[PDB]
């Protein structure tokens, strides 16, 4: 990873994010005692492999935030820790790949239309979908699971519109004993995120969104541990008399 | 290590702490570039095994600011990284360890006593004393050196008074190709400590002092990058015919 910020810009972004932290310590009369805990955290974080984690559920809702502004297409959220490129491809009507066990899961049916921002559709738009099972387990980062388990790539046909057959995810609990966990346990915090489709959509000539997707009325999700969770983002599943699940979401993209 | 914060005192710290650094990203208009080299380099930190210089540096100064709210004896400094506990014992009157090649560098002959606050000498009182070699190297943290070059704890006489030849150790240097020295470098700093030794002065029924003594007209001595120095911690050393360096500070404790 690079970016091209300038000594200044970082000179300047430095002296305000640590004074703030020195700032904190003053004012709470942080202790020695404290500060050597924080200290062996830091590193507990790091020899855990948690700093995606942290990062993405404590910090990348402000980054998203700084984005939202330059944007005038459909919400985005922050990515998460669990993306991976390169999902396999599937037609425009399709259905993610799933274990069996998924397919007792009710159907999920997730339609729409990518457009751009006047309402037109457009052709060779991908959704990358990706999410966590019943059990909130992400593939590839679950040894027991395909590797890309209710991960894809769909192509949206000629006119921007797809039909994703998945299931709906369950909600997902950051681990308690890694040093996120025990860092939100410290604090009586909840470890939990809303069940959520973490979804990418692009086309050609078009600015990609990152987003997320949650489900009215679920739980937590007026308590997301990651702040990621907007009213714009709450998808209304109507239920079929085939017991399925039916929402049918748009996303409208920026130019490039 | 452990602490006995409440979960209450954790969570308001956290929410300001983490409040603070998303009021900064929001500030500057922090990119998902610079969030992803961000990422990268808190990784690289832990990998390199730099929490500990990293904090010593950029925050424990705050830490020590609120500790010396409750003292009154000598102005304290930051520990820094490089402590280590039970260095060798030495008499009242005393040459650090040290080789032959420190030898050959201007002897620096440091006196003093050790009293209480209302100037009271005090029976029993330790000086330990480290720091840095003419190269800036401290032993334990650098293979060629004697474990204990630099380092020891002196047994103050019955009055509290010690005389402790040494030498001056040069100014420190953060290394350049560290995730630190990386981040100073990234926005045009200097990764410089001035010259400086570290003590740790302990007395029968006494508060310890952690502290740092610098050197008058020594450079880096106006711009520290821990800043951790303080006016009433800098000596003025006079000159002797023998050609050495003599200095005297006091050491003034709190009960504890
Ligand atoms: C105690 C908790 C610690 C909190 C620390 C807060 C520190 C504040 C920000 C630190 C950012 C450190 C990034 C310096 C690394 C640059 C060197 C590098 O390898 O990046 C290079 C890229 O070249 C660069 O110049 C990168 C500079 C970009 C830095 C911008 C990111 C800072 C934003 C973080 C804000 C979060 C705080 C609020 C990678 O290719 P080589
Ligand atoms: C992006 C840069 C990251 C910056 C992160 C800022 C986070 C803010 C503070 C995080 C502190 C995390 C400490 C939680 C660990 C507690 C669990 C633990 O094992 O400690 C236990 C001790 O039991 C505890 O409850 C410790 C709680 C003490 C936490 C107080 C330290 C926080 C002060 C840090 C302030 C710096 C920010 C300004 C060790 O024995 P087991
Ligand atoms: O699946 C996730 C897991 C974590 Cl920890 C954080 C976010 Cl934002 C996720 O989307
Ligand atoms: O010897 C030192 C080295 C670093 Cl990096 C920081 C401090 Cl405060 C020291 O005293
Ligand atoms: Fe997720
Ligand atoms: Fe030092």
């Amino acid at each position: 990873a690079t970016a091209d910020t300038s000594p200044e810009r970082l000179a300047a972004i430095a002296k305000d994010a640590l004074g703030a932290l020195n700032d904190v310590i003053l004012k709470h009369g942080v202790t020695y005692p404290e500060y050597r805990v924080f200290k062996q955290w830091l590193i507990d974080v790091g020899e855990g492999g948690e700093w995606p984690l942290f990062l993405d559920v404590f910090i990348e809702h402000s980054v998203e935030e700084v984005l939202a502004r330059s944007r005038k297409g459909t919400m985005g959220s922050i990515e998460g820790p669990y993306y991976i490129e390169n999902s396999p491809e599937l037609p425009s009507k399709c259905t993610l790949p799933m274990r069996e066990e998924d397919e007792k899961i009710t159907p999920l049916v997730f339609s729409g239309q990518v457009t751009d921002l006047d309402g037109n559709g457009l052709a060779g738009a991908k959704v990358e979908l990706w999410h966590a099972d019943n059990d909130g387990y992400y593939s590839q980062f679950a040894p027991h699971l395909p590797e890309w388990n209710l991960r894809g790539t769909i192509i949206a046909d000629e006119e921007g519109r797809y039909e994703i057959t998945t299931i709906q995810p369950a909600p997902y609990q950051i681990p308690t004993d890694g040093p996120t966990g025990q860092f939100i346990e410290a604090q009586n915090g909840h470890p939990w995120r809303p069940a959520h489709l973490h979804l990418i959509v692009s086309a050609p000539g078009k600015e990609s969104v990152t987003t997320q997707l949650y489900f009215k009325g679920g739980e937590w999700i007026d308590s997301d541990v990651a702040s990621a969770t907007k009213p714009e983002l709450i998808l209304d599943p109507k239920t079929g008399d085939d017991g399925k699940n039916y929402v049918t979401y748009n996303f409208v993209l920026d130019p490039a």
